[PDB]
């Protein structure tokens, strides 16, 4: 297991040298996307919690095509927000329930070290 904790104040520092290997280890969820929401990274967690292969979904785009669900201004509009703004920390419970058995989570947004690319983490409550 990669030792990392949910929420961890330096958390984009961390996962700044991690390979998809390695993202794959963490106890968490969590998806890395461009400033237009299209999926980079996918971990192996995040398929656990939500069905979702990581391999097939890498290159879609997270708010129109995997998860409609979060495109509202209480997930999509937050994430918006912080593209445009260049800047991204906000953590909120959301129900993921498209096409799936409706599943409580907490999410952490934050914008990554990285150019412009946002991390979104996800586990269960």
């Amino acid at each position: 297991m990669e030792h990392v904790a949910f929420g961890s104040e330096d958390i984009e520092n961390t996962l700044a040298k991690m390979d998809d290997g390695q993202l794959d280890g963490l106890a968490f969820g969590a998806i890395q996307l461009d400033g237009d929401g299209n999926i980079l990274q996918y971990n192996a967690a995040e398929g656990d919690i939500t069905g979702r292969d990581p391999k097939q979904v890498i290159g879609k785009n997270f708010f129109k095509d995997v998860a409609p669900c979060t495109d509202s201004p209480e997930f999509y509009g937050k994430f918006k927000e912080g593209v445009a703004s260049g800047n991204l920390n906000t953590m909120f419970e959301y129900t993921f329930d498209y096409q799936m058995t409706p599943t409580k989570v907490k999410v952490h947004m934050k914008k990554a070290l990285s150019g412009d690319s946002y991390w979104v983490f996800v586990k269960r409550v």
